[PDB]
């Protein structure tokens, strides 16, 4: 790749011939427009500091008036929902687990973290070079019991989304719930019903989904143990 | 952090409302100036394909003629070298392991990339945010840091580089001391044939004195690869 002169010298360094300069690109970003003004500026630097390959970089915010804005990494192929959606019938299930893999990865430095993201989906989730997932903004087809029915949230309540996150992903984007009510999602959920098996996702897959759907929260597997077990599927594939 | 207006709006792509925007940021680089211009250009791609946290980033060429120059990760601490001098009876052990870590992960990416520095001393690293050391000056075409076939027959492996690591760990761990410091050519290349060693520095422990005599066995085959001193010296540091 060559620069053309978007570069400006400073002083010497080196001593063959080094300088410090300046290097003003152009780099490709995603704008979110939008009380408290102190308190956004510290808010932005403890997300600034949740820092993951898998997950979206806030690079700052804007506060000078007029429509204020939060600065994040563009992530050139938009949300995994309409990714999955558009591409329909030409994923491989390897692909499909890479995804999960990628979403899992991230959601583990938030569950190390100690962060709840509160709302994980497809819809959440970004695909950025070559097909890289990672996780973004930080609503009852994605919550737990002890979520839609008492706002118990916790990584475990985090865990029963990214079952449905992967279901999303192995139906190559299709709707969880398709035609179901709030309170029809809530008595299918406590009557026992669990989202279909798709065919791109195997046995052991659909028994991962499973374990995430779990009644209580404790009995569910943390990302910790999630990440090994996907990692693993991915590699001895 | 805070940014003002160095931002420039293009689209909208969100609908809160999202657009695709371009952001204009001061980076600091590190200009070095200087064979056809086709030649340059590919071999400037092929050392920006060698991409790794603890290796210095090519992030491109300039060819607008006047003096042609070449645009790096800039490293505000300056090279290892300088570094240690100027921070000389400040340093744990910990520390100066900590930079042989550093640039034992580079140089393992590097030998499984199969490509060989042929020049590894702590004058080539450079020190950055929070004393990250990372290799510099190896894709950019003595005797003291040259293993006994680079001194005889001139053969250059990444067991050779081996050997120079062997001596740039000498270098870290003695807080920038000159190797061989009052030795000519011809004594370093005798000495070495005879089977004597650069002595222990004080900060270095005995495990870690090991490590750099395996570094400096007479025989390519005998000294051990990037990724085997990388296990041990990750080892070492995740314990002691
Ligand atoms: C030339 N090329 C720039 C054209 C082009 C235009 C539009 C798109 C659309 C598909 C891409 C897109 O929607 N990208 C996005 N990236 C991000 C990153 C972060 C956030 C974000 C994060 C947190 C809160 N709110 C928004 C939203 C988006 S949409 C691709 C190429
Ligand atoms: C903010 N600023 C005004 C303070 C400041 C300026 C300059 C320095 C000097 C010490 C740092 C320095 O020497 N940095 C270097 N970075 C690089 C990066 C690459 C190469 C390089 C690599 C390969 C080939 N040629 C050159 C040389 C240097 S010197 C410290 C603070």
């Amino acid at each position: 790749v060559i620069d053309p002169s978007e570069l400006t010298f400073v002083q010497e360094i080196g001593s063959g011939l080094v300088h410090l300069g300046y290097w003003l690109n152009k780099d490709k970003v995603a704008i979110k427009t939008i009380m408290s003004e102190e308190d956004f500026i510290e808010e932005a630097e403890v997300m600034m500091k949740l820092s993951h390959p898998k997950l979206v970089q806030l690079y700052g915010v804007c506060l000078e008036q007029a429509p204020i804005c939060l600065v994040f990494e563009f992530m050139e192929h938009g949300c995994l929902s309409d990714y999955l959606r558009t591409q329909r019938g030409l994923f491989a299930a390897e692909t499909l687990l890479g995804m999960c893999l990628d979403v899992c990865e991230g959601m583990a430095y938030l569950e190390e973290a100690c962060v709840i993201h509160r709302d994980l989906a497809a819809r959440n989730c970004l695909v950025g070079e070559n097909q890289v997932i990672k996780v973004s903004d930080f609503p009852v087809k994605w919550a737990s019991p002890e979520v839609f029915s008492f706002s118990r949230y916790s990584s475990k309540s985090d865990v029963w989304s990214f079952g449905v996150l992967m279901w999303e992903v192995f139906s190559e984007g299709k709707i969880p719930y398709e035609n179901r009510s709030n309170s029809e999602v809530v008595e299918d959920i406590s009557t026992g019903f669990r989202l279909y098996k798709p065919r791109l996702a195997s046995t052991h897959v659909y028994q991962i989904m499973n374990h995430c759907w779990k009644e209580r929260p404790e009995d569910r597997p943390a990302f910790s143990r999630l990440l090994r077990q996907l990692a693993e599927i991915a590699e001895s594939g």
